[PDB]
Parts: structure tokens; sequence; C-alpha cells
């Protein structure tokens, strides 16, 4: 492999519009329902094939959710007078992150299957976010997702999806396969940066390669603030901005890795495909789709990730190339696809870039008045962008949480 890395440079920062109409989510209603009074989810990881295809099976959809549950009775989450405290509820679950399924005929109205793995078969507590990938006519899923402290490890564990006529459950799951750290020469470890970023595998088999890949997320190697900004992360930046302040922390990349064979049993690590030094500490959840022969690259990230004197919103961003390894450009010259608007500007995060054109998201917060804000946990609206060489458009908008499947399978 004898590629080099597309950059993310502070001049395609610069480009970033907040609430182009085009690339603007819609705002959240906030009398917007919720999916279930008993938990919590947000990052949503519909089943897919190898190809990137949303996969039903026996006419059921099926989505992977990260999950928690609901301390609505719990003393521990109460405000002062023993009142109900939703908000640090909520925000207290990526400490409790586990990983459950959902069901539905219909992509929509989605009916809670519980949970994947049974409570102390992932090696660390924390199940965070990764991939579900259907293997087989007779339903094996290899659930790629990363195990969280101590550390941080992507890893896979198999198992069975059996579905009756009313309802689904899943068989295994219960050996998890560590597969790969952060090396420390191409990917930044624990060591080098105790704030460390690595997580999110989706793997995906190459048309023109036919070889086994997977993105996730992940920093340039070297010690914490050892980067420097070169005249490349800068990018080709207008007069009066050359000053970066602390860029040097800032140091996100969407990372390539490559099995061995298809059983993806054994994983090399590759160089990064994107990397955003001085402009970007966090490239999460990165996925393809593949369109009109280009792969279209899509990474979320967060408005205050954004290195100094740069901004954009939360949202997903992207990039577009001919070829795997690059070189890509930014979607829309600045690679911002899909931003929340500066009204309610964390409204929805984790959006998810479906073949389709379809797009998922969580409900986060939505702003009433003031200070105080609703908390969701709940699937948003569903959008459809279309995409058109390195430029996207919004282009409507469906029901919450709809996800319906591109693709049947029958067992
Ligand atoms: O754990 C901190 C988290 O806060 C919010 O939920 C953000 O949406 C999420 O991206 C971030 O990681
Ligand atoms: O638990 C949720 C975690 O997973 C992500 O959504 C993607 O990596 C991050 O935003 C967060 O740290």
């Amino acid at each position: 492999y004898n590629y080099k890395p597309t950059l993310w440079t502070r001049a395609d920062a610069l480009k970033v519009h907040e609430d182009d109409p085009t690339t603007t989510q819609p705002v959240i209603d906030i009398a917007f329902p919720v999916m279930s009074e008993e938990v919590f989810i947000w990052d949503t990881m519909p089943l897919r094939d190898f190809d990137g295809e949303i996969i039903s099976v026996n006419g059921w959809c099926i989505i992977f959710t990260l999950t928690a549950d609901r301390n609505t009775d719990n003393p521990q989450f109460q405000d002062e007078n023993g009142n109900y405290d939703i908000t640090r509820d909520w925000e207290d679950r990526h400490g409790r992150a586990r990983i459950c399924y959902w069901y539905s005929r219909t992509g929509k109205d989605w009916i809670f299957g519980g949970r994947v793995m049974a409570e102390g078969v992932s090696p660390t507590t924390r199940e965070w976010a990764g991939t579900p990938i259907l293997l087989n006519d007779r339903g094996d899923i290899d659930l790629y997702y990363t195990c969280v402290t101590p550390g941080a490890t992507i890893a896979k564990v198999r198992g069975k999806i059996v579905t009756s006529d009313q309802s689904v459950s899943l068989e295994g799951f219960q050996q998890v396969t560590s597969l790969f750290s952060a090396d420390g020469t191409i990917y930044q470890t624990e060591e080098q940066n105790a704030f460390w970023n690595f997580r999110d595998p989706s793997p995906f088999i190459d048309r023109n390669d036919g070889k086994l890949y997977m993105l996730f997320e992940g920093n340039v190697a070297g010690p914490r603030g050892s980067h420097e900004i070169t005249q490349a992360e800068m990018g080709n930046v207008p007069p009066g901005y050359e000053d970066v302040g602390g860029a040097k922390y800032q140091a996100g990349c969407v990372g390539l890795a490559v099995a061995k064979d298809l059983s993806g049993s054994e994983w090399q690590i590759l160089p990064p495909l994107i990397t955003a030094v001085g402009v970007n500490d966090q490239t999460e959840r990165p996925h393809f789709v593949f369109q009109d022969g280009k792969y279209y690259l899509f990474t979320i990230s967060h408005k205050y990730t954004f290195a100094d004197n740069l901004t954009g919103p939360d949202g997903v961003y992207g990039f577009v190339s001919d070829k795997l390894t690059g070189p890509y450009t930014p979607m829309n010259s600045s690679g911002l696809v899909l931003g929340n608007p500066s009204s309610q500007p964390f409204q929805t995060y984790s959006h998810y870039v479906m073949p389709n054109g379809l797009v998922t998201s969580f409900i986060d917060s939505v702003p009433w008045k003031g200070k105080d804000y609703r908390i969701g946990g709940t699937e948003a609206p569903t959008v459809k962008i279309l995409l058109k060489g390195d430029r996207s458009f919004i282009v409507d908008s469906f029901d919450y949480g709809y996800i319906p499947a591109m693709k049947d399978i029958t067992l």
C-alpha cells in the first residue's frame, strides 16, 4: 500500500457554512415523541451487509442501538426535594452504554428486542459504537463494536438472528474477539494521549478489490501536542488567518485497516485516509456510501472539537474520491454535508448516511426557554440527502426513526 493520506485543512474548514439550507437539518419540534419510556437510545447502527446495503431478514428490519436505562425511579438520580433529574441521567449515559437491538416490519415504530450481549460478555463494561454485519442467509451476524475503559479496543462478537412470525430473537453473542488497538506508530495511543480517540469499526468489502476493509476513528500518532502545523495542514489560507492558537492539540483522523481474509479474524493496520491535524480532534463513526463509481466517506464531528479560530456545526461531514485510498475532496467544498441549525445546534447527533440517501439521527438536546432544554434519547426524523458529484442536497424528510431496508434476505 503506497498511498498518501488526504488532509482536511484549515483552509477547507474556513469554507464551512452553518445554516446553509441545502446542508442543514430541519428544526426538531420540541413536542417530539419518544420510542421508549424505559430506555435511552442514541447511536443507531442499522443491520447491513459488506457492501453497505441496509438488510432486512425474513421481512424484519433490524437496528442496533447504544442503549441505557431511564432511571425514572432510582433515588440516585434525584433533584433537590427528591425529583427525577432527567438531564443528569441523560448526560451520564455513556458510562453505562450497552448495545441493544430493535426490529420492525416497517422500518418504523420499533419493537424492543433487548440486549445483544449478556452482562459480563464484553471485556469492558462499556459497549460503544460499531457495525452489525449480516454474514449469512442462515442469519449469522458479526457485530463489530468498541471496547472502552480500560483502554480502547476494536473487537467483534459473532451471533445469529432467528426470526419468528411476530418476533425476533438473537442466539450466540457469547464470545468477544479483540481485534486491535492503537499502535503508536500510525494511530495515537493512551500512553501518548490520555484523551486519545480510537473507536467505531465500519467493515466493508471493496467492490474493485474484493478485499475486506474497515474504517475507524483515530488520532494521528505522536505524543499529545507534539504534532506541529506545517503549511500542509494550513492549506491555502486567506491573509489574516495565519493564527492557529492551540491547533496543535487537534489531530483527528479516519483510520483504515484490511483483513487477511474475508473472515475478518486478523487485521493489518494501514495509514489513515483522512487526517484533520490542526482542524478537528474528532472524526467519528466513519462510513462509506458507494455511488456512481465513487467513494463517499462520511464522518461525524462536533462544533466544539474544531481547532481554535475554526468553527462548524454538529453534524456529518464528508469526502469523495474515485479510489479507496484517495485523493479525497471535501464535500460541498468545505466538507459539511448535514449540519444542525444554529438555533438548535445540538438537537441531533450521530448522523448515519445510508446508500439510499436516508440519514438517521438521535435527538439529543432541543432548546425550550432560556438555558433549559428538552433531552431526547430517541430517533430524529429521517432526512433524505441527494448526492451529486462532490455536492450534497437535503431533499425531504420522513417520520421519526424511519430506517427502511434496501434489500430483504430470506433464511
Ligand atoms: O460523552 C460526551 C458526549 O456528549 C454528547 O452526548 C455528544 O453528543 C457526544 O458526541 C459526546 O461524546
Ligand atoms: O458513547 C457515545 C460515543 O460514541 C460516539 O458517538 C462515536 O464515537 C461518540 O460521540 C461518543 O464518545
